[PDB]
């Protein structure tokens, strides 16, 4: 369930400046922007102009590629010629032994969602500029025979409004919890076409009026079964208040067969765009239920994740520290401890300077926690066990954040049933969590604050 999923030594925010990493001997690293679709996004100032760019970094070694080398090298300069405000440009391709990159804008806006539910309401009209935005750049991208293929909302930045589609056209040629709602079932069969790219935004917009996926269910594989039929309602409280007229442009998006479903061009000039962008107050909080389900899932996920593979790693980590502590104090320099991680991943087997500044901004990391010795050594034992309290620090602090958004109107609780879909997500048993649930829930009000949830994670991991 989580140690497959985990087993990222940049943190988002972080400046790695001070590294002087290069990319390109042209790109230089500045600030880790976040994890992006397939690798590392990274802003980088071109160190000729100034000017400023997010760098897509992806690895080769875990990252696969579908297509020939002339393929990709051709789609590359198809996209760098194609400029629409609506779609984030790409600037550049290239690579090295380790990395493949991709330079493009900077990022402006938050996922579509998350800016969606920070926000107190959301209206009918917002839902229809925001789709009209995303089909006028999906019927360009079209028009110059690029698919995405990937739709979604993890894809769809919103600037609060402005919409910037991110990754259009990586899919092709390179190989989450949120993914099974948003594929399809053209794409499951292998059907290879632009219509893709509707359905997902189809998908997107019966969310955006009625806070819930059209197929859903607890967990991958029920969701990919109710893809798979097609078979979708409009039997919901929430479409008492919809129109017809929207409720009829969702038909067409969603029509199962590909060569009948409506096109992007025709969705943009159907007469629901028309009229609600010409020159009712949906359910936001259904919206914010769906998102915080799915990132509260994500997180929980992650926090046991890191949790048993930093377990893992400082197992390994003391084998190879104990080989290095030759007169057997325990103890040893900066160097060493940094010479100790690029052992670990030679026992993994990769041989690169990005990686190199991530394991010395780690380990100092770790080093600026501890009130160090002025000889310059360190007890690896302590090193090790801080390290492992900085990363539970930091998984809780991700889970915080997540917790924040799920309880904004809430007791400052979670229920079972809540624990269900989150642990059905997650692909945790029942009888684990609930088994855990019950060591925890000490008055047995089937709800649980913060703290306890967090501690049912940490008994997962033991269990």
């Amino acid at each position: 369930i989580s140690k497959k999923i985990v087993e990222s030594k940049l943190r988002p925010g972080m400046f790695i400046q001070n590294s002087n990493v290069v990319f390109n001997e042209q790109y230089k690293g500045i600030k880790i922007l976040g994890k992006g679709s397939f690798g590392e996004v990274i802003l980088s100032r071109d160190k000729h102009t100034g000017h400023e760019y997010a760098i897509k970094v992806i690895s080769k070694k875990h990252v696969k590629r579908k297509t020939d080398k002339e393929s990709l090298l051709r789609e590359v300069e198809l996209l760098k010629m194609l400029d629409h405000i609506n779609i984030m440009k790409l600037y550049e391709f290239f690579e090295d032994n380790n990395y493949y990159y991709l330079v493009s804008d900077v990022y402006t806006g938050g996922e579509l969602f998350d800016e969606i539910i920070s926000r107190k309401r959301f209206y009918e009209i917002d839902a229809a500029r925001i789709i009209k935005q995303i089909l006028s750049g999906i019927t360009y991208m079209h028009k110059n025979n690029v698919v995405h293929r990937d739709l979604k909302p993890e894809n769809i930045l919103l600037e609060t409004m402005i919409i910037k589609i991110i990754d259009f056209g990586l899919s092709t040629h390179f190989e989450k919890i949120g993914t099974a709602y948003y594929i399809a079932p053209d794409v499951l069969h292998g059907t290879y076409d632009e219509k893709c790219d509707i359905w997902s935004c189809g998908v997107i917009l019966y969310i955006l009026l009625s806070g819930c996926p059209p197929f859903n269910g607890s967990n991958e594989y029920d969701i990919l079964k109710k893809v798979e039929a097609g078979k979708y309602t409009f039997d919901l409280p929430q479409f008492k208040k919809i129109s017809d007229k929207a409720k009829d442009l969702i038909k067409k998006m969603l029509m199962y067969t590909s060569a009948v479903r409506i096109s992007a061009r025709d969705a943009l000039e159907h007469e629901w765009i028309k009229m609600m962008t010409s020159k009712l107050e949906l359910s936001i909080a259904n919206i914010r239920q769906f998102q915080s389900t799915q990132k509260l899932a994500q997180a929980a996920l992650l926090y046991m994740g890191s949790k048993l593979t930093t377990i893992d790693e400082t197992k390994e980590l003391t084998k190879i520290f104990k080989k290095m502590d030759k007169n057997g104090d325990g103890q040893l320099d900066r160097n060493e401890l940094i010479i100790g991680y690029k052992e670990l991943l030679k026992l993994k087997g990769e041989d690169s300077d990005l990686d190199n500044a991530a394991i010395e901004y780690e380990v100092d990391q770790i080093l600026n926690s501890i009130d160090l010795d002025q000889n310059g050594y360190i007890e690896y034992s302590e090193f090790l066990t801080v390290s492992i309290d900085r990363k539970l620090l930091l998984s809780t602090e991700r889970l915080e954040k997540a917790f924040k958004l799920f309880d904004k109107d809430g007791s400052g609780k979670i229920s079972a049933n809540e624990l269900a879909q989150l642990f059905g997500l997650s692909d945790v048993s029942s009888e684990c969590w609930k088994t855990v649930l019950k060591e925890v829930d000490q008055n047995n009000d089937g709800e649980i604050d913060f703290k306890e949830f967090r501690d049912m994670l940490v008994k997962l991991c033991n269990y």
